[PDB]
């Protein structure tokens, strides 16, 4: 048992993770605010860890990482000692502890964002716009588009996706699209039925880009940069072609006639079947051509981005909860596996029930609301607020218009 291991060990420190950055994002801002932390809890079970902060703040780790708690200094839950009332979470204006409360679902979304973001610079594979057929008397058969052919750029945005592709088409014709072969074109021109358009698996040259070791394909003598002319006598010109012949001969030899190094080499393979379906046959190939594109993002945009998509998130989340009552593998896909728990940690503790965030935020915003000695004040934050928005968001517009005067008739 392997597996086990990496498995466990994932699934502790995503909890770990997220568990000790709600904590830390509750701790931080209390004491940014002026606020004493007592405790501070991660995990249940017995303290594995244990360590006495500068300012008596006892960090406890448990092996059990399911959930956590920051205790504060509180008169409504021990003694304070008289020297220590002005760092009482309790003697604090109502907004201060609103903030605090508040302060562990947001930290759940930031780190969302953050992910997001990190994903989102490492580079995401998608597949590529690959148009496979076109349909008749549509807009794109007079048109006359291209038997397989890429999408390159449609009404000039330019586009490595097919979701892109949709959301190009349906943000508004011009189409710039690339053919086998020959160079990119732009055609005088589901959602796509309405044009007349089918996509499907990328095509091109029968030639080989990669070969697994102690594969069929090894074993009979194919190598990288060989380009199968025949399979069994018969020209083939399409690796569509080629992977046919390779599945519908599950444990059949295979005479091959490969392009090599300018001459022709006869090879003979005996392609296998797997054991999900002993149907098939499989040699163990790749094409040269590529089939996946990589979308990247600068960072700067890239933690909009991610904004963009919790946002999503959230509110799929709040579709799923209101009916209730490609792929890319590696760390990558843990990294977003970790993103998506943490959001739905952020959403589910946010709900007002008593002892969780939501029905401590529902506490403070019902005393904020008996409280009112003054009047005028809570309208003077009101624009003490908006000025802050009103100069940040003024910054950035500045930052804006000057990051594009830093870039700036050949032809
Ligand atoms: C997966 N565990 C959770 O989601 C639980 C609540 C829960 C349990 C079962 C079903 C649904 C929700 N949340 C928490 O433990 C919060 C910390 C998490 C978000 C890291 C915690 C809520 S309070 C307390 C929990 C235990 C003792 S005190 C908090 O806010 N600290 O600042
Ligand atoms: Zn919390």
């Amino acid at each position: 048992m392997t597996d086990f291991l990496y498995s466990i060990f994932g699934l502790l420190i995503l909890l770990g993770v997220l568990v000790t950055f709600h904590e830390w994002g509750h701790y931080w801002v209390a004491k940014k605010l002026g606020v004493k932390a007592l405790r501070f809890s991660v995990g249940f079970g017995k303290p594995i860890w244990g360590r006495t902060n500068k300012h008596g703040t006892e960090f406890v780790i448990a092996p059990i990482p399911l959930g956590g708690y920051v205790r504060f200094v509180d008169e409504r839950e021990g003694e304070v000692a008289e020297a220590d009332l002005p760092f009482a979470f309790n003697r604090q204006q109502v907004w201060k502890r609103i903030l605090i409360v508040l302060a562990g679902p947001m930290a759940n979304f930031l780190l969302a964002i953050v992910v997001y973001a990190a994903v989102y610079m490492m580079g995401i594979a998608v597949g590529k716009p690959f148009v496979t057929n076109v349909l008749p008397n549509t807009v794109a058969a007079q048109a006359n588009f291209p038997e397989n052919s890429e999408i390159l750029s449609v009404d000039g945005v330019q586009v490595k996706s097919l979701e892109d592709a949709i959301f190009a088409f349906v943000d508004h014709i011009k189409v710039v699209v690339k053919p086998l072969n020959q160079e990119p074109t732009t055609v005088v021109l589901t959602i796509f039925d309405s044009l007349g358009l089918g996509f499907g698996r990328v095509n091109g040259e029968p030639s080989l880009g990669l070969v697994a070791k102690d594969s069929p394909a090894e074993k009979g003598g194919l190598k990288v940069g060989d380009t199968v002319v025949s399979v069994n006598g018969e020209s083939i010109s399409l690796w569509s072609e080629f992977v046919s012949f390779i599945e519908n001969n599950p444990g059949k030899p295979l005479e091959l006639i490969v392009a090599r190094d300018g001459y022709q080499q006869p090879l003979v393979v005996t392609p296998e079947a797997n054991e999900r379906d002993r149907t098939i046959g499989y040699l163990g190939i790749s094409p040269a051509f590529q089939g996946y594109n990589v979308i990247n993002y600068g960072f700067f945009e890239s933690f909009g981005k991610g904004a963009e998509q919790t946002w999503v998130m959230v509110e799929r989340i709040g579709s799923f909860l209101g009916k209730l009552i490609t792929a890319q593998a590696g760390m990558v896909a843990f990294l977003l596996y970790l993103a998506m728990i943490s959001v739905n940690l952020g959403f589910v503790n946010l709900l007002p029930i008593p002892m969780l965030d939501g029905g401590h935020l529902m506490y403070y915003l019902v005393e904020l609301v008996r409280g009112k000695p003054v009047s005028e004040k809570i309208m003077e934050l009101g624009m003490r607020v908006g000025i802050i928005l009103v100069l940040t968001i003024m910054a950035i517009a500045l930052f804006f218009d000057i990051n594009r005067i830093n870039q700036l008739y050949f032809q």
